[PDB]
């Protein structure tokens, strides 16, 4: 049972909601695209190992209200995840594998 997130409110405002979530390792976790496009979903190295922050990003530009994306939540481990371009515009969310 993935957990699911959405990059923007449902509505007009771009948060990361849920801005934190804890699942298990070697579940997945699902990223729905909504509003104020673009969106990515890029893992900084945040703690955990390179190789794994790169897998689990998403460099794939989602245009389409549509276009959702899958990251494998296996590695125990923070990953921390922004925008690209709204990386330091407050644009962030968490991820806690258990
Ligand atoms: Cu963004």
């Amino acid at each position: 049972a993935n957990a699911t997130v959405k990059m923007g409110s449902d509505s007009g405002a771009l948060v990361f909601e849920p801005s934190t979530v804890t699942i298990k390792a070697g579940e997945e976790v699902k990223w729905v695209n909504n509003k104020l496009s673009p969106h990515n979903i890029v893992f900084a190295a945040d703690g955990v190992d390179a190789d794994t922050a790169a897998k689990l990003s998403h460099k794939g530009l989602a245009f389409a209200a549509g276009e959702s994306f899958t990251s494998t939540f296996t590695e125990p481990g923070t990953y921390t995840y922004y925008c690209e371009p709204h990386r330091g515009a407050g644009m962030v969310g968490k991820v806690v594998v258990d």
